[PDB]
């Protein structure tokens, strides 16, 4: 019936009772939630429901939801920075809708008139605004999540979905506020995610499988993941974040090079923002290529790898100091060569974020 | 640690629901009073495992099972006999599988023993839910989620386990054979080497629904899902694979794809492995199967069957896959199916007590 919902409609439910606030060098990374969330139900009968502003509750589930067993489930991560100016900016925003709506075609969730969604998350970080931390190192971070509600134990298309947002401040990505590079485990007997899979999607069903590996790199002294792919061990992902390699390609020249979106890759809107730089700063060669474990340890025998760090909302640029592989430690001299790349990807994007200059990439909040 | 079932706190519904026609039944829509919650901290291991009256659960929005899919689910049956005993079939491969899945998963180990008391301690209070009819019986669906309140993709410190009740009817509606045609698209992928396709977690079916509608859209009631660069068949939607068939050697064979990491270890693909090399008729094997060993096969006139299998089907006969636009009949229907209806028989006459077996346990 209401094919999709629309935030002039919003009911908003102020919280009687405000929480203090974290000190944002004491936080824990999506530990801590602000006074409010969205919440908009949806049926295949009715269409969707009008969208609501409420005091953060737990969700009534009936426990036969899809969600619970068959993961039918996407979410978002996107942040608003207070600048430097005071005023709160989104970054990218409606890359996360274009990227939501995607990802809920390929699930088979209900979709959703992208513009009226982001419309509904700027009241709420509005509503909850206080909660943008007064810290040009901390952010607000936005969980757009999306749910199969529909109480029935056959793996089918839902007719009954939950579209809600949850706000968390946080701090810096590390507690130092500093590049603290990390050492990841590279064990191919694990794959994230493959051709013909949804690794290409921020679906719940690529995350669940991820764990098990993680738990491993712990155990091994690793802090993330070095996801492997295929039987020439190519190098995918760090973690929950994209893959950069700064370094002399096989033809001498200076390049940034990163795995392309041939499927097993998600599309980050901070490789994207990256590739973005590299290409207008022109400064060296710009490659969406495959890279190998081989390649990798052919060019450090070679003194042509620079610069390794991971890409995502949550750290910006995470650089790669130590791989574990085939019971070596391989060292990765990203911190011995400044980081410079690293450090101008992070003083740029940081600078936009925060407003000390003027981007596109950036909407003031309504 | 685990819970125990000597722990169990008892809740009784005081209002009863009206039980359902067992011959108007749509599969895991009907849920009986009662259900089974445990709960589980790191910080405090496992609470008392309760059984109380069927609720809503209150999960923080954060909740891991939400976001990352930590969970994990379980699939088996309780069958009221022709003697009037309500009877388990395997059970404890359930629990092994469960268990299995939990450690893969990151979820909390639990005593396989303790959850099985637990759930026959579920049925036995519902117990006059088991459908009074030989074509119906009681759905049981272990489900185990992480509901740690944090956007940490991370091992969960929070968990609640717990299981539901449905009736359920025949997997066809006229509780005859109804031949499946599949959908074979090697564009999606199910499970992959280094994956989870081996166990029964909550990611490997949200990502597979986007192939089914596309399987109902061209007219096909089941998925085929295919693997690698040869397109192995490996699966039947949510079911095992088995061809019964002259195999290259010229030597009558039942084939089914081995467990190598992305096949789901079926407790009927075990019980059918079980009878097959029992009756020692034939040649069992456990090896790859193409599409192009199949229509091979199938210009030779060495296929005799195809069917799935499955704890809500127990055998569903394939007569036709769709494949590079060509329909590919399979003759599963005009050779009885023999081999196919002699387990559908078996195992059947074992759920509903008709002969006795090591594989049913009578309830507690
Ligand atoms: C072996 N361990 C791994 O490979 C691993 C994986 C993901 N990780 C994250 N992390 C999320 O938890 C969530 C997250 C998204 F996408 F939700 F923002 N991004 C992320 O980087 C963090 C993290 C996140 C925020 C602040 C500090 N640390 N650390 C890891 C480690
Ligand atoms: C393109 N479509 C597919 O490939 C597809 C997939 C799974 N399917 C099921 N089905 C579950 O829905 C759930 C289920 C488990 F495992 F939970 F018991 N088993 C299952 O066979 C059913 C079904 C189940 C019970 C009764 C009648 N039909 N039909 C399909 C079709
Ligand atoms: C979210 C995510 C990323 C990073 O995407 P951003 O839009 O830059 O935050 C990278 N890899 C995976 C697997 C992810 O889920
Ligand atoms: C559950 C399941 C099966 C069948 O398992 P049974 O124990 O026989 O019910 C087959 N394949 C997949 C992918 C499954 O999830
Ligand atoms: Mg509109
Ligand atoms: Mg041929």
């Amino acid at each position: 019936v209401v094919g999709t919902f629309k935030a002039k409609d919003l009911i908003v439910t102020p919280a009687t009772i405000l929480k203090e606030k974290p000190d944002p060098n004491n936080l824990v990374f999506g530990t801590v939630f602000t006074d409010h969330m969205l919440t908009v139900e949806w049926s295949s009968e009715f269409g969707w429901e009008k969208p609501h502003i409420k005091p953060l509750q737990n969700l009534s589930l009936h426990p036969g939801s899809s969600a619970l067993h068959y993961a039918v489930e996407l979410f978002e991560g996107l942040k608003a920075f207070r600048g430097v100016d005071n005023k709160i900016r989104l970054f990218q925003p409606n890359l996360n809708m274009d990227r939501m709506y995607r990802s809920a075609v390929r699930a088979t969730l209900p979709v959703f008139d992208k513009e009226e969604l982001l419309e509904c998350i700027q009241q709420l970080v509005k509503l909850d605004q206080e909660w943008v931390p007064y810290s040009t190192s901390a952010s607000l971070y936005i969980r757009p999540t999306f749910i199969g509600t529909e109480p029935s134990l056959g793996v089918k298309k839902p007719t009954k979905a939950l579209l809600f947002v949850l706000l968390s401040p946080v701090g810096p990505y590390f507690s130092s506020g500093t590049f603290n590079p990390v050492s990841l485990w590279a064990n191919p007997k694990y794959v994230r995610a493959w051709k013909g899979g949804t690794g290409d999607c921020k679906m719940g069903g690529n995350y669940g499988s991820s764990l098990f590996a993680q738990c491993e790199a712990v155990d091994n002294g690793c802090q993330q993941v070095l996801w492997l792919y295929g039987e020439d061990h190519q190098i995918t992902e760090v973690g929950t974040m994209n893959l950069f390699l700064y370094w002399i390609n096989e033809d001498g020249e200076e390049e940034l090079a990163t795995p392309p979106l041939d499927g097993i890759i998600l599309p980050g809107v901070t490789r994207r923002c990256i590739l973005d730089l590299a290409h207008q700063w022109g400064e060296f060669k710009v490659s969406e290529r495959y890279l190998t474990m081989d390649d990798l340890t052919t060019a450090l025998e070679g003194n042509r790898v620079r610069e390794m760090f991971g890409s995502g909302t949550a750290c910006v640029v995470c650089p790669v100091s130590d791989i574990l592989y085939k019971g070596e430690t391989i060292h990765i001299p990203t911190m011995e060569n400044g980081p410079k790349l690293a450090s101008r990807i992070l003083s740029k994007l940081t600078d936009i974020q925060y407003g000390r200059e003027e981007r596109d990439w950036t909407i003031v909040l309504s």
